[PDB]
């Protein structure tokens, strides 16, 4: 799986997460306790900033296009494509 460095404001925390599971699923299976509400990529409950490493959010509804330029990633919606780090409760920075 790829590592994904969850850097939140209790610590940083590496879990695994396989390509075809979105980080906010892996993160709460691994036992951490994430923001979100709608889970449908259609809010910011769920955001984060990646600082490292790449991810797929091809299905997000609510970012734009200077946002998500920016780093920032619906959790909910977002699958890795590498080892990435992802910024997390980073709603109050949109
Ligand atoms: S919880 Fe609404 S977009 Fe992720």
């Amino acid at each position: 799986a790829y590592k994904v460095t969850l850097k939140t404001p209790s610590g940083d925390k590496t879990i695994e997460c396989p390509a075809d599971t979105y980080i906010l699923d892996a993160a709460e299976e691994a036992g951490l306790d994430l923001p979100y509400s709608c889970r449908a990529g259609a809010c910011s409950s769920c955001a984060g900033k990646v600082a490292a490493g790449t991810v797929d959010q091809s299905d997000q509804s609510f970012l734009d296009d200077a946002q998500m330029g920016n780093g920032f990633v619906l959790t909910c919606v977002a699958y890795p494509t590498s080892d990435c780090t992802i910024q997390t409760h980073q709603e109050e920075a949109l």
